[PDB]
């Protein structure tokens, strides 16, 4: 049975909620984005009205298979009138195609829905701008001051210069990267761009990657193994054994990897700065694990927040704690009286 903070008061509505079969009263069902958390129960056999951005159906029709005349697309920017509710749908710096839903309640209620999202200063300069929001169901996922990473273009800017310095010491070097879901594609594109050399992956991934509206995609992938100097590989193969066993398959055009992991947060954040970070290495293969993060930081969070000044904030992340529960709610009445809200 679908949990209360999946639920929009006041609507037929409900957000990220395909896995609890029908749900009693709900006329239309958004998704926020393809992950699979959050998709979990979509497929051909769906027949409720699916409202998502462009992106999102793309992937939902090419690779879950749900039929065309289920999938509502929405612009972005651009206030919609679904099942007599006003909802706009805003970028939420996340993966590609995922967004917030604003709701304009019938009786005069205004709730923002984050989905999944990395908070930043140019959400500030949206429609959000423009009005009052009551409700904010909130992306908790690192909602404790202990949770700091870098700027995405610093975490880039490391990734460049670390694979063109090695690929120009050793021009036999091949660069790997790890991946298992959609999102953080500017790593192994970055790196690609960098060397010169298109991306090479498998048929199941080169598909995913077509649904994704980037510019001149084209250009940079490829299904081609053998013309690729930066190869994908799920990222369960980014480890000594996984790696070697991957280079015996190149046919000895290369002697040397090196692979990056693109995570969250791990601890080594709360000690090592993005300059100071080393590889782990065996033999002739070096792994880099690099706090690429789609979520927002706690001070990202926190600034938000602090400026949207919400009356209510409903936690969509950690939620299934007593502990993780009271910490979210100090660290929420800290930011109100502080801030004078
Ligand atoms: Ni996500």
């Amino acid at each position: 049975t679908c949990p209360f903070y999946k639920k929009i008061p006041g609507t037929g509505f409900t957000v990220d909620a395909f896995q609890y079969g029908v749900v009693e009263g709900c006329t239309a069902y958004f998704l926020t984005h393809f992950h699979s958390d959050h998709y979990a129960g979509l497929s051909k056999h769906f027949t409720f009205p699916v409202y998502c951005s462009e992106i999102t159906g793309n992937l939902l029709k090419n690779k879950l298979h749900v039929q065309e005349q289920y999938i509502h697309p929405l612009p972005l920017d651009t206030e919609c009138i679904v099942n007599g509710v006003k909802v706009v749908l805003l970028d939420a710096n996340h993966c590609p195609g995922a967004v917030m839903i604003l709701f304009y309640l019938p009786n005069g209620t205004v709730i923002l829905h984050t989905g999944d999202f990395r908070a930043d200063p140019s959400m500030e300069r949206s429609l959000l701008a423009d009005q009052k929001v009551h409700m904010l169901y909130l992306d908790t996922t690192y909602c404790s001051p202990e949770y700091t990473f870098p700027s995405q273009q610093e975490v880039i800017r490391f990734a460049i210069n670390t694979a063109f310095e090695a690929v120009t010491l050793n021009p036999h070097a091949l660069v790997v990267c790890g991946t298992y879901s959609i999102g953080k594609e500017k790593v192994f594109l970055a790196i690609a761009d960098v060397l010169g050399s298109k991306v090479g992956m498998s048929q199941e991934k080169y598909k995913t990657l077509q649904c994704l509206n980037i510019p001149e995609i084209n250009s940079l992938i490829t299904t081609d193994m053998c013309s690729s100097l930066v190869h994908l590989l799920p990222m369960m193969q980014i480890n000594f054994k996984g790696l070697q066993s991957h280079l015996k398959k190149c046919g000895g055009k290369y002697n040397q990897i090196l692979a990056f992991r693109p995570t969250g947060w791990t601890h080594s954040n709360k000690f090592t700065r993005i300059a100071d970070v080393i590889p782990q290495t065996k033999g002739n293969i070096s792994i880099y694990g690099i706090p690429y993060s789609e979520h927002s930081s706690y001070l990202e969070m926190k600034r938000f927040v602090q400026w949207l000044k919400p009356q209510k904030i409903i936690p969509t992340v950690n939620v299934g704690t007593w502990k993780s529960r009271s910490t979210m709610e100090k660290y929420f009445r800290e930011w109100k009286l502080e801030a004078g809200y």
